[PDB]
């Protein structure tokens, strides 16, 4: 089992799901708005650095989206959050033969901003624990191995999902059905949206929100409106999960002394990704009927802040 | 007999000034105060009052620390600050054994709360006043204008003789009269307070940089909807939209717009917030009448972990 297959926003998990689809026989694509590495990739190559040390060089096909004038069997998003409807109003024009689009990009209103551009019955979510760096324009550096694990949105419409898994682990990707792939992407939101939000606001680094004497109360404010809002969506939550993950983050030799993506955001005056955190479940609370009072004030304080430090 | 025996519990610029005139208006008046350099000047130089003039007056005055009073009283005008106050009582505890008139002019609003755990509440009135002061140094205030004095006892049906609270204040010139608006008045400013203050601390803003923002209504109503449900359960009267267009006229800077409140002071240099008697007051209060007050609630606890960072 082949596909036609492009790869839209081609960082580092991107270019290696690439190259892998590509070694396999898969005709691929990668997509993405970085000129220097979609210039390098085309101009020298994609530089992959094994473990041994070894670079090894590889003929892939880059474009910009607005540049692309092929159509697809499959999309595979890895595009952040806050850039994926802008990559998908590029990718317009590909989109008319009515692609399978499969999300791995991390974060959690993906699927909301699929359906305004695809029918959200060729949508599938998943995660990954492949892992990759991008070391610089064209050029990746990868160890190890790992899996994909994947769930279609609307799993009575989807047809293709035989072949979607086939073609995965055809190029060695380890991919599998599971029905709990919606619940991992809410639980990793949950954590997020408790550490990236409340160091931001605080300016601090993640030990010195664990050591805050009211750090428990701060994340259940938090968190028990998540389950909230879960609970009405009918996706498989627990804010005491949640809540260990989080605690485990506070030692030094874990994430002690690292500030968040969110806080580096706010330091270089980036807008951060609260509207698919904190955000996007006040949002979905709201359409539900439930009540979250928490999570929509704190979304208005980072946007306040956000304000502030463009002044 | 206008004469009481008077303690000013709180000397600063408007305690002292009060003081002053009530005693030389015949009272005997002690005046009660933390700060030693303050209470050692009055007892040892006087305490100095200059007029608009430019003309330094010096008065014989009475001050203690409030751990060293041992005379009591038949009135306590109440200055100290919401968060000192329970601390004050505890200090005066063998002093208020004759069940004294407790007036409180502080500023804020959980005061009478606080004061209702030393004394019986039926011997506490509220009050607030225009009459000025500054306080130029230890046992010195520089005083300007008139003033008057608004007043309501707490428990009216049971504080038995406001009118001699009022003839004792206006023999000594502080044009004192009974109304029943002070309540409120204190939980406007609250509102104002609760608002500004702790949004600036938040987001280490001055009160124009918070009117500039895109989202200053959400976020003063999240803050007023909730002081106006808990006002409602206590049957205090309140304007969410009054306090909203007065919170809106200080944006300017021709009045405040480049000015910080006085929480992101207090922040600024390491010291507590007033926290717990502005939002923490109000969530607490709607707790205890079933109001829910969830963003009252998270912006005290806010203000509390930024206070335990600013230490470190």
């Amino acid at each position: 089992e082949f596909m036609k297959i492009a790869i839209a926003g081609a960082g580092a998990m991107g270019s290696r799901f690439g190259v892998k689809l590509q070694e396999a026989g898969n005709q691929v694509t990668l997509i993405d708005n970085w000129s220097a590495h979609v210039d390098q990739i085309n101009q020298a190559g994609l530089t992959v650095t094994t473990d041994d040390g070894v670079d090894h060089v590889y003929t892939m096909t880059a474009q910009h989206p607005e540049a692309v004038t092929d159509q697809f069997d499959l999309i595979i998003l890895f595009t952040k959050t806050m850039q994926m409807d802008a990559m998908l109003q590029q990718l317009a024009p590909v989109l008319t033969n009515h692609p399978i689009v499969l999300t791995l990009a991390n974060g959690i209103g993906n699927i909301e901003t699929i359906e305004r551009h695809v029918p959200k019955n060729q949508i599938v979510v998943g995660t990954t624990v492949w892992s990759s760096g991008l070391t610089g324009p064209g050029h990746i550096t990868v160890t190890g191995t790992g899996s994909i694990s994947l769930q279609a949105v609307v799993p009575d419409q989807f047809p293709n999902l035989a072949d979607l898994i086939t073609t995965l682990n055809a190029a060695g990707l380890n991919a599998s059905a599971a029905d709990n792939v919606l619940a991992a992407i809410w639980k990793k939101a949950g954590l997020n949206s408790v550490l990236n939000t409340y160091c931001t606001l605080f300016d601090c680094n993640i030990g010195e929100f664990g050591a805050l004497k009211n750090w428990q109360t701060l994340t259940a404010t938090v968190l028990d409106e998540f389950q909230a809002v879960a609970d009405a969506a009918q996706i498989q939550f627990s804010a005491a999960a949640v809540t260990d993950w989080i605690a485990a983050q506070f030692p030094a030799a874990v994430n002690g002394n690292h500030y968040p993506s969110m806080h580096q955001d706010m330091a270089n005056q980036r807008p951060t990704e609260i509207d698919f955190l904190n955000g996007y479940v006040a949002k979905l609370g709201q359409q539900l009927h439930v009540p979250t009072p928490a999570n929509a004030l704190l979304t208005q304080l980072i946007h306040s802040q956000e304000q502030l430090k463009q002044i």
